[PDB]
């Protein structure tokens, strides 16, 4: 019943709230990876900063959905932000593989939201996803995949020297 | 039969002309609101300037459709620009409510044009609407809705002090 | 068993993790208040930005605890970030009263952590709380209290004009 | 009997002199590490400079205690500065492990001095230690621990290439 609401389906409004939660979940997972690589017994500070940066960008992705919801006359509904799946992340390769999986999970949710927006004939929402989310996902997935290839090339997980070199030359 | 024409349906060409007319109609309505708020017995000059600005932007929306028509090899066909629905606009709240309705009418026509472009499999026209029109509409509808909420908060139409304060602090 | 760990009690390590969670909880509550005041039917954008800023600062408070934990050789353990207590915040006065209560809750947890640090004879942790947290809390509590006094002075919740004026002149 | 003396216990005065000596001892140990890494048969010049810098900072820590003693009306009493425990330091890993142990020894003495100051109800001395010494210690201990983790990762002591890489990329 919002005075601004036009062509905005209840299903899309709800899916936007769920997507917001997933962005926050991703932010929290990256913050966990940051803290892990900052441990004195891990100590890969450029890797830590990479994940800290990713955490910040996910928070921005979430805020943009909040703003979107209000612009369309939907109502932001928040849920708990679940803690990350792991408390420790093994090493740079394990963490990067988890990040790849996470970005693909986020991407799948965005693609699913686009399918819903398409089904409900909401071109504004489709454009929003295409212009603000989908290409960012493809770029990040590619960058993380490239990193994984290099970490394998460097002999991870066994090759500690390789891991050191990655932190010094790749991030 | 234009040498440049490719994948441009006659129905879309005609609908673009009708949309151009509606943009001009919106421009003219906003110019009327400008003149009303500039009256010596109304005298809300920041509100007047707000509507003058909106009138100018609608004229730009119209010109962009003219350019689009020619780019696709369609032919601009003009019709009369109908005078606005009212000669006087009551007060800032009444005018803002009319502006909201007008922007939603324009938005509906743009969404309908997008449906037609989709039906005729014209991705260039769909992209044009999404990239140049649809988000501008959502932004303006949100801004005007926010204004209406504040005008009600300020006690319009009865509260003259509230109306004065809005002109001095909101526009 | 961290090589860096010295004079850092397990109880303090655990309490630092709980404090980190509370900072994140506060951040999330402020983000909810931001989204509420950005609603088209609320539309107090300076109030919204005030709460957005507070949300960002709470996230920084959390990150500083993460860094602290690692510096002392403790281990960051994350838990779910609970959703805020309310989905809607009434008006500027209600939200400010909730913010005051929240800041006092955060302050009490910091004071309790200081008591624990004192009990465990950890002057580094005591200094950290005193130099980085306790004065920030006193300042914010005072600012929010001052706001509440002014909102009451302005006739909240009934006086919509008062609420408008606060958003334009106080934040 | 100094005219400036107020709330300064004889025990604290004596403990400040002992602490001054320990700072000088640490400076001398770091100067030894500098000279070792500057040897033509060791030749890790960035590691050498790291330890030279640490030596200079310990001398500054000592001078600040001298100034403190006089400010409180205590009297500086100097003792011999004992030569370092070793004449040669093995390699970067061995030296870093010795540095970690040294910084923890210095930290323990500072914490013990804080306990004494607390017992004698000397908040000025407590504040001095907290504001000028304790956080510097935590920072340096963390940095050295991080280095040790990386040196182990790089295969020290056996991996000469790892040792070379550390000197070129970590210090
Ligand atoms: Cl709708
Ligand atoms: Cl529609
Ligand atoms: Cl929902
Ligand atoms: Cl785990
Ligand atoms: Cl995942
Ligand atoms: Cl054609
Ligand atoms: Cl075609
Ligand atoms: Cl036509
Ligand atoms: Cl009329
Ligand atoms: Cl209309
Ligand atoms: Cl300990
Ligand atoms: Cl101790
Ligand atoms: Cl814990
Ligand atoms: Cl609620
Ligand atoms: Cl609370
Ligand atoms: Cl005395
Ligand atoms: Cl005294
Ligand atoms: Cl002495
Ligand atoms: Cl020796
Ligand atoms: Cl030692
Ligand atoms: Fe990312
Ligand atoms: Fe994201
Ligand atoms: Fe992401
Ligand atoms: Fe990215
Ligand atoms: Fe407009
Ligand atoms: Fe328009
Ligand atoms: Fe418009
Ligand atoms: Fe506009
Ligand atoms: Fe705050
Ligand atoms: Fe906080
Ligand atoms: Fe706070
Ligand atoms: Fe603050
Ligand atoms: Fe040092
Ligand atoms: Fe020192
Ligand atoms: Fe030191
Ligand atoms: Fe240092
Ligand atoms: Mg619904
Ligand atoms: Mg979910
Ligand atoms: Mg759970
Ligand atoms: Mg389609
Ligand atoms: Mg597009
Ligand atoms: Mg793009
Ligand atoms: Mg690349
Ligand atoms: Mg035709
Ligand atoms: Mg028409
Ligand atoms: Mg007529
Ligand atoms: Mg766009
Ligand atoms: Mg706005
Ligand atoms: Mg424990
Ligand atoms: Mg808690
Ligand atoms: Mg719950
Ligand atoms: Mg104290
Ligand atoms: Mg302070
Ligand atoms: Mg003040
Ligand atoms: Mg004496
Ligand atoms: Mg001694
Ligand atoms: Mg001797
Ligand atoms: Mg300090
Ligand atoms: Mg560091």
């Amino acid at each position: 019943v919002s005075q601004v609401r036009q062509n905005y389906h209840s299903d899309c409004e709800a899916a936007v709230n769920r997507m917001l939660n997933l962005e926050l979940y991703a932010s929290y997972t990256y913050s966990s990876m940051y803290a892990f690589f900052d441990r004195d017994d891990v100590a890969l500070h450029n890797v830590a900063e990479f994940f800290k940066e990713h955490s910040h960008e996910e928070r921005e992705h979430a805020e943009k959905f909040m703003k979107y919801q209000n612009k369309r006359g939907g109502r932001v509904v928040l849920q708990d932000i679940k803690k990350p799946e792991r408390d420790e992340w093994g090493n740079t390769l394990e963490a990067m593989q988890a990040a790849l999986q996470l970005e693909k999970t986020v991407n799948q949710a965005l693609l699913d939201l686009h399918k819903l927006a398409t089904d409900k004939v909401d071109p504004h929402l489709c454009d929003f996803l295409e212009s603000e989310y989908l290409e960012e996902q493809v770029k990040d997935i590619k960058r993380i995949g490239d990193f994984i290839t290099n970490l394998k090339r460097l002999g991870l997980p066994e090759n500690g020297m390789g891991e050191y070199l990655f932190d010094k030359h790749s991030v």
